[PDB]
RNA sequence: AUAUUGGCGAGAGACCGAUAGCGAACAAGUACAGUGAUGGAAAGAUGAAAAGAACUUUGAAAAGAGAGUGAAAAAGUACGU
RNA sequence: CGUGGAGGUCAGUGACGAAGCCUAGACCGUAAGGUCGGGUCGAACGGCCUCUAGUGCAGAUCUUGGUGGUAGUAGCAAAUAUUCAAAUGAGAACUUUGAAGACUGAAGUGGGGAAAGGUUCCACGUCAACAGCAGUUGGACGUGGGUUAGUCGAUCCUAAGAGAUGGGGAAGCUCCGUUUCAAAGGCCUGAUUUUAUGCAGGCCACCAUCGAAAGGGAAUCCGGUUAAGAUUCCGGAACCUGGAUAUGGAUUCUUCACGGUAACGUAACUGAAUGUGGAGACGUCGGCGCGAGCCCUGGGAGGAGUUAUCUUUUCUUCUUAAC
RNA sequence: GCUUGUGACGGCCCGUGAAAAUCCACAGGAAGGAAUAGUUUUCAUGCCAGGUCGUACUGAUAACCGCAGCAGGUCUCCAAGGUGAACAGCCUCUAGUUGAUAGAAUAAUGUAGAUAAGGGAAGUCGGCAAAAUAGAUCCGUAACUUCGGGAUAAGGAUUGGCUCUAAGGGUCGGGUAGUGAGGGCCUUGGUCAGACGCAGCGGGCGUGCUUGUGGACUGCUUGGUGGGGCUUGCUCUGCUAGG
RNA sequence: UGUACAACGGGGUAUUGUAAGCAGUAGAGUAGCCUUGUUGUUACGAUCUGCUGAGAUUAAGCCUUUGUUGUCUGAUUUGU
């Protein structure tokens, strides 16, 4: 060990700059003479990972790791390994390697800052505080160190220490602040105010001191919105009402279009009990802002007189109908969610009286806007023929509006006509090809109309077309979600339709002379193969949204240092909250539920087709053999044609690169080994570790914990659901019946778990569900359910129909009851349930 | 008043044009061969101007694949056509 | 008909490109030849009437220069001889190191030299050309350093030889001769107190020069120090020549010494011209005596190796100069 | 036992087998000289200088010459141990090389060596080429002749290894008894050059290191505070310092 | 995947010729000596005899062998 270290030191400068081939050549020349060099292998792994290679880089890194016994080597190798782990989404190993390097003897304090970022990604703040303290004591000439120390002491719990540190820093640097460093300083001041907020509590002297400090720093703080908000909060936490009212009036003068400021002023003034005071206040404020909308929308929520309410509604709808806004119904969208038989008749009467005095030629714009508003109002009131008549009259009057076509497509979708709606919306979109919202709506409605190829062809227009025949790669690079969700649902519907198709084809079973279904089977086989391939592609596309969220969370590497260098601690806390709440999105929950349903269906049908029927030799023959008719050449030609078609299909639906993911066909995802383990270690642990209290889907947790052998979690979730959302829901009774049928000794599980669940049920719910009817086969649970919770619930009936194999409570009677109970709903939902859910 | 391929200083061609013209248009009594009196050559002009190759990659290099200079490098120093 | 050049003309053409080259492209002329078109390529060139020749191509075993069949054949066969492990690298039948196995079998394939080569010896880096294969190797390439004399030679003298003046012939470049019909030169004493070294005398005639770095010859070694020089440098000890000059010894009033019969001796113990003698100075063959070196061997003091069996065992060190 | 140098020698000649420079000696007698000192530096010591040019390497199947690193030509001193008359032929030590494109089959035909049953030159222009004979001692040895030769003529007999026998030399020595020198005198006793030199209690010359104690800076389980900003957790310049 | 084959070893058989090592009052005779002898012994001593009718090879172009050790798919080319 003499010349190899010199060559490594002379080649390290190539990696330090912007050189890769010259360093790789030197590493190869070194390894050609001695292959047992750990530093050279560790550098070559990172060099191959930084240029594009993945397999060779991982192999070299694994070899370098295996060629290490103790923790006593050069710190450069450990630093390179830490960089590699940081670049390969490995935080624990990177932290361990950096700690081992710093424990050996490194004179580079900046490495400590790296740890201050790494642990900042895993939440380990106990050692992060010490790392920040060391990195601050190492260099005393940058405000980023002070900001990082303040943030670390505020997040942990050292509030007084952070206040003292900020005070000492401001005393030492009083007057030595440049111009560009003023704003940041102001931001820091605001952050200190936030710290003082944590020292506010309910003490009078503390709040007075915070108010005095805020009034003293007001001439120095540049941010005025947050300053005035904190001032109003302090005034509300004390007792001064006039000063708080003045602050809120100043905020309104700064920005009148804000419902939050108006609500806070209403709460501060204490006039929420009397209606005349609020009426006079809003009538006086209307003269100050005649062009706003909250001052005219909020007073429509506490009116009791019918004549006054009608007059206010008329004065609110007259300017909107005169100027013509594409959101008039939106302006009354939330009110319709809270009022109905009391407000909607008066609004309809006013609109009819206004329309009876208009003219289709003198005032065409108010005429068409009144027609659109009437169509919206009737569509909201479950009316369809009159809405279609109004939209047809509007199209005949002025066929140059996209909103009319959008409303027609929405009505046709609500009436179960998806294809006609897609056709009308495409025809309307072809009128002007410059808007993207209408294109996205058309693609979504085509995906909802069992039309995927045309939807993709329409979407492949505004996308960047380079190394692909369509724009699927561009749609995946712009970070999409709704498109994938809407396309996977169409794939699932098309796959479920094939089940009914095969059932109808097998119901004949070659009845008498039925050679038509026997002589024609190649097309059916090709259609089934295509449907299976698209179903696999759907499962492949499902593995994207969680991966996208993981990539978004991992891309916060340089942000931990940027938020401290630029001086944005409040933005850092906001980013932390955003990263913690990432797993609380509705689209994420929907995608996770769909993935769970798919995995459970795959587990079920795999365990069903594993050991069933008989004669495997007569079933594993398939085709590719016509006896004495050249079977080898025929099978070879068939395989060649299938491969040639699959290559073109994969190039058409190309989304992921070939060097990044080889599972393009998706055959390995639909035939995995442990689906439940993968779903728990990839899709469930994150949602379990990052979740609130009231926002928690108990149905998905119950479905996940049912088929694993753990019933205590099921009982806890059921108890929490009954305590939160009450006990008068059909879902509670359905889950209780499912649990009672699962605790039967006939089902192969754990007798101890069944016994403890039975004891818990007998101890908790003793006068709700008969727990002594598990031995009688004549007791019908459907009658008891419809007597207690009733048959009007749809979610409970859907859950009982989904879990009917393990709970024998009938089938035909349940289906008839569901059909009879679905009638007071919308036709499209009824059709979808009868076609797929039933 | 006559002679003058040697030497210095000048003006010219119906003269050959570099395998010629004096042996030599260049490091031409140079190198080279012989102990000798002596014999005695071959070798021009890339490009207006080196501005003749910064830089990437392959290769241990030589050099190649580029890029680029440059009217034009089927003008790259073994170079007018 | 074609080419070099010149006079007149077409107010000729031409880098929006000529000359030249290629053209299983065409046209004209019986033919020597000319014209256009496509590519090359870049600087000047063509027709008409005449004039001026260093004016035409296939070989003259013609000259210069370049290139094929042979042919990737012939051939890389004497001096009895190579293998294994590590290092330098892209590359070890060929390099270096280690272990062997072998040659010269000491009138050596070794140490030093006279010719002869003239920086080829040595260090660093280096493989484009040389080492008829290969090569990171070299007496190859580029950059640098390296040759110390009183004791060696040299220098000088001379033999066999060459040769210049005085002279003799040749028109002459020059031939003979060189002590031969040549009145040819330096060398010691005395003068001194203008003499500085000239002169008043005794006198000797040798007769020019060059030429044998193994002929003769005034003078030394020891040990070590360099990537190369060692008898030259370093430390020590002597010898020869030349010129200065003092000390002591010896000699003397038997002024230039004694002893031994003798051959001769004792540390010095006046002295020139001239003459004489000796050294210098010398054949081969064969033996004898002596000395030195080489070689063998004993005692004794060390070091190395054997030891299935045995050997007071086999080898090596124990040296001394010039004076 | 080998090489070299030297001295007297024996034979050789109608070849009897070199100069000069330079030095030394003798004959000779010119000239000079004494001691109150004049000579003597061919006696020993004491002073200075000896100039100029060569100096490396090769001296050869690679450094010279043969158009090239070409089994060709080039002089001189040195050189061991064993067999062996021998400086030959063979093996080895000191010393110098491992370099002369390499490997595998290893068939014709060739280069360099041989083997060859019986006959034997009959082969060929010719036994030229091969092999024989051929190392040391002995017997024997013709014709001829210029009587010196022929003559190792021809022809043959022995010739290994171990252990023994006889022979060819030198250097030494020719008495007993009384005496002197035992010119070795050992030894017992000393006389006084019995010195030079072995070793120690030692002294000086500074000085080589520590236990136990007045002190010192940098530091810690840290007890307690001049001040500032937060007007509570808290922050900073810090400070008197108990141990 | 096999009474298949290869390298060793056991033999059959052949070439040469009685080894290595020890022992023997063997050994032509010679020295040291001591109780000096009716075999006196310590060493030198070419050789002779006893195991040796073994020892050296036994295969490259001889024969066999369930013994020992193993091997058993490295690439190219083909059509009326």
């Amino acid at each position: 060990l003499k010349k190899e270290n010199d060559q490594f030191l002379e080649a390290l400068k190539l990696y330090e700059g912007k050189q890769y081939k010259k360093s790789l050549k030197l590493l190869d020349a070194i390894l050609k003479k001695d292959g047992s060099h750990v530093d050279s292998l560790a550098l070559k792994g990172l060099d191959l990972y930084s240029v594009g290679e993945k397999d060779d880089a991982a192999s070299y890194v694994a070899n370098a790791i295996r060629k290490i016994e103790g923790a006593s080597a050069s710190p450069i190798c450990c630093h390179v390994l830490g960089i590699y782990m940081r670049n390969t989404k490995e935080y624990k190993e990177s932290i361990k390697w950096f700690t081992a390097a710093l424990n050996n003897g490194s004179t580079n304090k900046q490495i400590y800052r790296d740890l201050a970022t790494l642990q900042s990604q895993i939440g380990d703040f106990k050692n992060a505080l010490v790392s920040r303290k060391k990195y601050w004591e190492a260099f005393l000439g940058y405000r980023a160190n002070w900001t990082s120390l303040a943030v670390a002491q505020d997040v942990n719990g050292e509030r007084q220490q952070a206040i003292n540190t900020l005070s000492q820093f401001e005393k030492l640097a009083e007057g030595k602040i440049s111009d560009s460093e003023k704003y940041e300083h102001s931001e820091c001041l605001m952050y200190k105010n936030d710290i003082m907020y944590k020292a506010a509590s309910d003490n009078q002297d503390k709040l007075q001191n915070v108010l005095k400090h805020l009034n003293d720093i007001e001439p120095c703080v540049f941010d005025k919105f947050g300053l005035l908000e904190r001032k109003a909060t302090i005034y509300m936490k004390l007792g001064q009402l006039k000063d708080a009212s003045i602050v809120y009036r100043t905020l309104i003068k700064r920005n009148p279009d804000n419902f939050k400021y108006y609500k806070l002023l209403e709460v501060s003034l204490g006039i929420q009990g009397d209606n005349k005071l609020k009426k006079a206040l809003y009538g006086k404020l209307e003269q100050f802002y005649p062009r706003c909308e909250p001052p005219k929308f909020i007073p429509l929520t506490f009116l009791q007189d019918k004549e006054e309410l009608s007059k206010k509604l008329r004065e609110y709808v007259l300017p909107q109908l005169e100027r013509g806004v594409p959101a008039t119904f939106s302006n009354v969208k939330p009110l319709y969610q809270r009022r109905k038989s009391k407000v909607s008749p008066l609004l309809e009467k006013i609109v009819l009286d206004y329309l009876s005095g208009l003219d289709p030629t003198q005032d065409p714009i108010p005429f068409i806007w009144t027609n659109y508003y009437l169509s919206q109002h009737f569509l909201f009131l479950k009316d369809f023929p009159k809405a279609q008549e109004y939209i047809d009259a509007a199209l005949d009057h002025t066929p140059t509006l996209v909103e009319f076509y959008i409303l027609k497509a929405r009505i046709l979708k609500h009436l179960g006509l998806m294809d006609t709606a897609a056709g009308i919306l495409e025809e309307g979109r072809q009128l002007d090809l410059q808007d993207r919202f209408i294109n996205c709506k058309t693609v979504k409605y085509f995906l909802r109309a069992n039309n995927i190829d045309k939807a993709v062809e329409v979407a492949s227009l505004f996308t960047k077309n380079d190394d692909s025949v369509n724009g699927i790669k561009d749609l995946h690079l712009v970070e999409a979600s709704w498109f994938i969700v809407e396309q996977a649902e169409a794939y699932y519907r098309l796959y479920l339709d094939r089940k009914k198709k095969l059932d109808d084809l097998a119901s004949l079973k070659k009845e008498v002379e039925s050679d038509k279904s026997e002589q024609i089977a190649n097309d059916i086989k090709e259609n089934q193969w295509l449907v299976r391939k698209y179903k696999g592609l759907a499962l492949k596309r499902f593995n994207a949204i969680p991966k996208f969220y993981k990539q978004f969370e991992d891309d916060q590497l340089d942000f931990h240092s940027y938020c401290m260098r630029k001086g944005t601690p409040r933005a850092y806390l906001e980013m932390l909250e955003w990263g913690k709440a990432l797993y609380t999105k509705p689209m994420y929950v929907r995608a996770m539920k769909e993935a769970s349903k798919l995995y459970f269906q795959m587990h079920d049908d795999r365990l069903k087709r594993k050991s069933d029927s008989l004669d495997e030799n007569s079933d594993e023959i398939q085709n590719n053999g016509q006896n004495s008719s050249s079977q080898k050449k025929k099978a070879k030609k068939e395989a060649a044609a299938m491969n040639k078609r699959k290559e073109t299909e994969a190039k058409s639906v190309a989304a992921y690169p070939s060097d990044q993911d080889n599972d393009v066909f998706g055959e390995k995802l639909i035939e995995t080994s442990t689906p439940m383990e993968d779903f728990a270690t990839e899709f469930y642990n994150n949602y379990s570790m990052q979740v609130r209290e009231d926002e928690r889907d108990y149905i998905l947790d119950f479905e996940f914990n049912y088929r694993i052998g753990k019933l205590a979690l099921c009982f806890a979730s059921l108890n929490k659901f009954a305590k939160r959302f009450g006990t008068t829901s059909g879902l509670f009774g359905s889950m209780a019946i499912v649990l009672l049928h699962a605790t039967r000794n006939d089902t192969p599980f754990d007798p101890i778990l069944k016994k403890v669940v039975t004891k818990s049920l007998e101890k908790e719910y003793s006068e709700n569900f008969p727990l002594n009817e598990i031995s009688n086969n004549s007791f019908d649970w459907l009658n008891f359910y419809q007597e207690k919770f009733g048959k009007n619930d749809i979610n409970g009936l859907l859950f009982l129909y989904r879990y009917r194999d393990d709970v024998p409570i009938g089938s035909s009677n349940l289906k008839e009851m569901i059909i009879s109970s679905l009638s007071p709903l919308e036709p499209h939902s009824q059709n979808e349930i009868l076609q797929y859910y039933l």
